[PDB]
């Protein structure tokens, strides 16, 4: 589902708030398939590596987790934190039709993001349903 | 790299030990690409869902993580725990050419596995190098 206009800014805005709230580089909402809906960044941050890719990788990574989810007694997982030695990337669903992906570094706590992800998902999924209905 | 014979049992054995050590369902070593090298299970456990798939999914999931690893200032991540509401699956590399994947449930602690994964990787990677050299 594509985003545009007012409830797009709305989806834009929420990303902006988390950036303050998590002191980290790039937050990005995307539909499940892999097409970037939006992408908002930190003023204090360097240029963002081909985000056009990033997300479609996480969506390419989507049914890479879920497919395993069977044995584990579940349809799919949502929340997942992938930290590297220096920097780490956040991974989560924003509805049944949207994946939020944030990026974070050292200048953020493994805890302060987890917290400004999932709530914000619940904020952006509300936005999702509104972008497909009415 | 294929495994066979003595140093295969050797790779077999290590899996067996962790099963005791982590009280959990299925441990599996695989080469990076997606072809199951081995798979050892728990006597107390139910039949294992198409493992032939499971692993080639984690390998299908391989360069699904790594590709993201660029921005995060690293080549690749190794250790990753994917828990579902009931059960969770373990994800890790066993060398530059092997992925170990264990499965665990409620009847195991998120901590007792992490611990019997990575060391065992270091055990099985030693086995990897030995299976390609000499």
């Amino acid at each position: 589902l594509v985003l545009y206009g007012a409830p797009y800014e709305r989806a834009v805005e929420v990303l902006e708030e988390t950036l303050r709230e998590t002191g980290a580089r790039y937050a990005l909402l995307i539909d499940r398939k892999g097409f970037v809906l939006a992408h908002k960044e930190a003023l204090w941050a360097p240029k963002p590596p081909p985000l056009d890719t990033l997300a479609t990788l996480v969506a390419s990574n989507a049914a890479a987790t879920q497919a395993l989810a069977k044995l584990l007694g579940e349809a799919r997982f949502q929340e997942e934190v992938h930290q590297g030695e220096r920097m780490g990337l956040y991974v989560d669903e924003a509805g049944e039709h949207a994946l939020l992906v944030l990026v974070f570094d050292e200048t953020a706590p493994l805890g302060k993001v987890k917290l400004h992800g999932k709530a914000a998902a619940a904020a952006l999924a509300r936005i999702a349903e509104e972008a497909l209905a009415n």
